[PDB]
Formats: structure tokens, sequence, C-alpha cells
């Protein structure tokens, strides 16, 4: 079936790098940010996503920080990881467990897969991926409930093509952190 074929696919891969172009299109058809950047994954939950053009931008994932880096203004946020990836398909890569691939219902069209969550509250409605017989990642997709789509075209991927050094984040020397891992609030 669709959801079986898919596994397998993504199955032959274990880590990767790849080039991105970005699209982001609203519901209203206009492609309103165009970017691009690398991309370097390592199962299960490990990636360095660096937006190069327009607006530089770097996320990192050791497993269980997710480091969010803007160059710009020399601001690094410290967060979970979990607190991400919750109410996507990470977990069908992160986790793999089987009856996570029955939160989606999940359609094929030759490498063209669409994944809708069955019974989710979140604001993402569906996720798309081409991917093909041998675990090249071509394309990925999120919508927003508002019909936000997140587009990402993937080039050069190259397997195995990843150091650690890719998944951990130090900040530079003059960067602000604000660590959201870590002043109690009082409540009415
Ligand atoms: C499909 C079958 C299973 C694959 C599942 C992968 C799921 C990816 C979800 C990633 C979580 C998003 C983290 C950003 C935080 C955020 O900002 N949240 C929300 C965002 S709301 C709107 C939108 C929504 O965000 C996205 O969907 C980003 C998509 C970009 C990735 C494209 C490459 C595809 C790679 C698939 C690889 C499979 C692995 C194969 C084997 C190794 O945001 C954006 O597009 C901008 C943010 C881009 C940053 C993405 C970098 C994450 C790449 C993670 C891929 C690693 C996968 C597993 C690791 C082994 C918010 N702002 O509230």
């Amino acid at each position: 079936d669709a959801a079986s074929d898919l596994k397998s696919r993504l199955d032959k891969v274990s880590s990767f790098h790849a080039s991105f172009t970005q699209k982001v299109t609203d519901g209203s058809g206009a492609a309103v940010q165009e970017g691009q950047g690398d991309l370097w994954v390592k199962r299960p939950n490990l990636f360095n996503w660096h937006m190069t053009q327009p607006d530089e931008s770097i996320l990192v994932s050791d497993g269980k920080t997710l480091w969010f880096y803007n160059p710009f203004v020399e601001q690094a946020t410290a967060t979970w990881l979990k607190d991400a990836t919750g109410n996507t398909p990470f977990m069908l890569i992160a986790r793999n467990q089987s009856s996570d691939w029955q939160q989606y219902n999940i359609k094929q069209n030759g490498d063209d897969f669409v994944l809708t969550p069955k019974a989710s509250n979140g604001n993402l409605k569906q996720f798309t991926i081409n991917v093909g017989r041998d675990g090249t990642i071509h394309q990925f997709s999120a919508v927003e409930q508002d019909d936000q789509r997140s587009s990402y075209q993937l080039k050069s991927q190259q397997n195995g093509a990843v150091d650690a050094a890719k998944f951990t984040f130090t900040p530079p020397q003059g960067v602000t952190v604000d660590d959201q891992r870590k002043h109690p609030q009082f409540e009415k």
C-alpha cells in the first residue's frame, strides 16, 4: 500500500547532504518567499538546515536540543526538539513505531505521496513528499490551516555525506543566547 511503499523507500536512506530551494505559497497562490540552502540529516533525529539566501538562518538538532541561529542579528535560541517536531511526520523517522504510520492517511501517485493526519488538532493539515524507489528525496511540503504551503526541492542528494560536527552547535563569540530549556511565574 502507499504507507508500506513510502516506509520501504525512506528505509533505504540513513544520512545525506542535499541542497534545497524553498517556495512558500499562500492559499491566494502567491509565491511569498523563495530561499535556498543546505540540509544534512542523520537518523534517527539529527539535522542541520542552513538557509543561505535570502535571509540566513541555521537550525541544528543534536537529537535533543534544537538550536535556531540568526547570524544577521547574532541571536541563538536553544529549545527542546520535541517541542518543534510534535504533530508532524518527524516521528515516522525518529521513532518509526508501526502505530506512528497509522496516524496518517497516506496516498501515492508514482513517487508522490500525500500524508493527511487522521485525528490532529495541529496547525499542519497536510504533508507531501516525492521520494524515488531508491530513497532519493526530491521534494517535501507542509500545509498550514490557512493553506500556506512551505515546499522544498532537494538536489544533489549524497547519502553518507555527513560528519557528527554538523549536528553539534556551540554559540559563536558575541552571539546572544536565549536558552528556553532552563524566573518562576505567578498565576491568577
Ligand atoms: C514525509 C515522511 C517523513 C518525513 C518527516 C520529516 C518531518 C519534518 C518536520 C520538521 C520539523 C520542523 C522543525 C522546525 C520548527 C518549526 O519551524 N515548526 C513550525 C513550522 S510551520 C511551517 C513550515 C513547516 O516546517 C516543515 O515542514 C519543514 C520541512 C523542511 C524539510 C524538507 C526536507 C525533507 C526531508 C525529509 C527527510 C526524511 C528523512 C530520511 C532519512 C534520513 O516551516 C518551514 O518550512 C520553515 C522551517 C524549516 C526548517 C526545517 C528543518 C527541519 C528538517 C528536518 C528533517 C529531518 C528529518 C528526520 C531527521 C533524521 C513553527 N514555526 O511553528
